[PDB]
């Protein structure tokens, strides 16, 4: 109970910034995560014996894929921590508790293929969940790990607080389905502009938490140029793997996913920053002003991809 985690000085300071990289030392990520829980939430939130067992079972159920891995899990949780620490008073104790666990669990058992590839493959999970296929799986695995003897980090809540938190986590995890991001953002757009956004409306909060989740999930585009650029290879290595498996099914994959069209990547990144990242971080900044640094970083990186195209690297 009197046992804080402490980080070396440089991490202690840099972890509070949106653009923190968690580093190449696997073995420090669990301590990073706990550290963030203890400062976001309190040393009380979770029994340390149980948090640690939960964290290690979650680590175990992420696979060795290029991008959709344990590192992504912890990275996305850090971004949610940065958002929660720059917006101290806007979120309930339950919401701080739920959302950090949501982000750690959000990609549980990912194999590195899109919802689409599951549907064209006719994978069993596409029979069992027609929309938001991997995300309903991810929520499912989170509940499974929550139910292992020794792993219920929520056991100290009330029947009703318990049901609220699992409902926060489920919406949080389903919202990472980028197909759903577009309308979620258009609606928050209308609601902020007409002036009807109201954070005491639960369904308004849901939408806002959903956009924070998209923001954290994409946060690799909000890093310093060299982190953003080296992560983009991981993200593309999965895309190209999927393009190959598309070709194996006798389907020409989209160019994004075709490893024969690497040349078109820098223009592809442009589309994505323009169609997805910049709008996500704009609306989020409007709703939560202190998250502006994610917009500024995203813009710097768009600029860096423009240079890649203009032959200046
Ligand atoms: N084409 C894409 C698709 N999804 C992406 C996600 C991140 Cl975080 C970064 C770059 C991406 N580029
Ligand atoms: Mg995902
Ligand atoms: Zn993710």
């Amino acid at each position: 109970g009197l046992m804080q985690f402490t980080l070396p000085v440089r991490l202690c300071k840099e972890i509070e910034l949106f653009h923190f990289d968690i580093g190449p030392f696997e073995n420090m990520w669990p301590g990073i995560f706990v550290y963030m829980v203890h400062r976001s939430c309190g040393t009380s939130c979770f029994e340390l014996e149980k948090l640690c067992r939960f964290i290690m079972s979650v680590k175990k159920n992420y696979r060795r894929v290029p991008y959709h891995n344990w590192k992504h899990a912890v990275t996305v949780a850090h971004c949610m921590y940065a958002i929660l620490q720059n917006n101290h008073t806007l979120f309930t104790d339950l919401e701080r508790k739920g959302l950090l666990i949501a982000c750690l669990c959000h990609d549980l058992d990912h194999r590195g293929f899109s919802n689409s590839y599951l549907q064209k493959f006719d994978h069993p999970l596409a029979a069992l969940y027609s929309t938001s296929t991997m995300e309903q799986h991810h929520f499912s695995q989170t509940v499974s790990i929550l139910q292992l003897e020794g792993h219920n980090i929520f056991s100290t809540l009330s029947s009703s607080e318990y049901e609220q938190v699992l409902e926060i986590i489920r919406k949080a995890i389903i919202a990472t389905d980028l197909a759903l991001y577009f309308g979620n953002r258009k609606q928050l757009e209308e609601m902020y502009q007409t002036g009807s956004l109201n954070l005491n409306n639960q369904s308004h909060r849901d939408r806002v938490i959903g956009l924070m989740m998209t923001a954290c999930d994409l946060c690799s585009v909000t890093k310093l140029w060299p982190v953003t650029k080296l992560t983009a290879n991981d993200i593309y290595a999965e895309f190209w793997a999927e393009g190959d498996e598309m070709k194996k099914l006798g389907i020409q994959p989209i160019p994004m996913m075709d490893r024969d069209k690497k040349d078109e990547v820098p223009q592809g990144q442009l589309g994505f920053y323009n169609a997805v990242a910049i709008p996500c971080y704009t609306t989020l900044t409007q709703i939560l002003p202190p998250t502006e640094p994610l917009l500024k970083a995203c813009r710097d990186n768009l600029s860096q991809w423009e240079k890649v195209i203009r032959g200046e690297e």
